[PDB]
């Protein structure tokens, strides 16, 4: 077939969020003069993933996710913390990290010439615009669809409906979504009636395609 419209997730799809996060956590903890252990990093990631999942399922706001993750983590290690203040510091550090996924720039640069590209993301709009710009990816996308502007969030069908209504001459059948989240991107997109491409470099709901490297999309899209 011949897709015309490509919906990209941002974090761990085209930008290396793991890298950004690793640095921002270190800088947050340095700032707070709190030792950051490998165990603490592992617990952060379970806590953070659990909060985001709760948000995705509609049990929590995104503000709560971001403003309680650090207070919840530190509580388990004997520190009482202002979650909101720590998130403000963290956010400032995170926005400086604009590390790319291997081959992302080249890929997006080439695909822009033959497809219409859109961003679909639940991340903080200020954060996503800055990193997309600093990485060089920004100019290639026709529109940016952030959860915070919609009243909903990936994977919710109402988020994808908001997106579809706002893409001119939208055709589900000629639309591919590319993303790393099996639940947010792949299951969201499939339920919303779209083909899906699961970005899964670490080889962890059946997608139309599953890839290890962004460069595999050249073959999938026949170009
Ligand atoms: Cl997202
Ligand atoms: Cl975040
Ligand atoms: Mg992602």
């Amino acid at each position: 077939k011949r897709y015309r419209t490509l919906l990209f997730d941002v974090d761990d799809t085209i930008l290396d969020f793991q890298a950004a996060e690793a640095l921002a956590l270190r800088l947050l903890f340095e700032d707070q003069n709190i030792p950051l252990t490998n165990d603490m990093k592992a617990q952060y990631k379970t806590i953070n993933q659990g909060l985001w999942r709760a948000f995705e399922e509609g049990k929590m706001t995104r503000d709560e996710v971001v403003n309680t993750r650090f207070s919840a983590l530190l509580k388990e290690y004997g520190y009482e913390a202002d979650g909101a203040l720590l998130e403000q510091k963290y956010r400032r550090f995170l926005e400086e990290g604009h590390q790319l996924i291997d081959g992302a720039f080249d890929l997006i640069s080439n695909l822009q010439q033959q497809f219409d590209l859109y961003i679909v993301t639940n991340g903080v709009s200020h954060t996503q615009y800055k990193r997309l710009r600093d990485s060089g990816l920004f100019p290639f996308f026709k529109d940016i669809f952030v959860s915070e502007d919609t009243g909903f969030q990936k994977p919710m069908k109402e988020y994808f409906n908001y997106v579809f209504e706002r893409i001119p001459q939208f055709s589900a059948e000629h639309t591919l979504i590319i993303g790393d989240s099996l639940t947010a991107d792949i299951k969201g997109g499939q339920l919303a009636g779209l083909d899906t491409c699961w970005m899964n470099p670490d080889m962890k709901i059946i997608p139309t395609y599953e890839i290890r490297k962004l460069e595999e999309l050249y073959h999938i899209l026949n170009i």
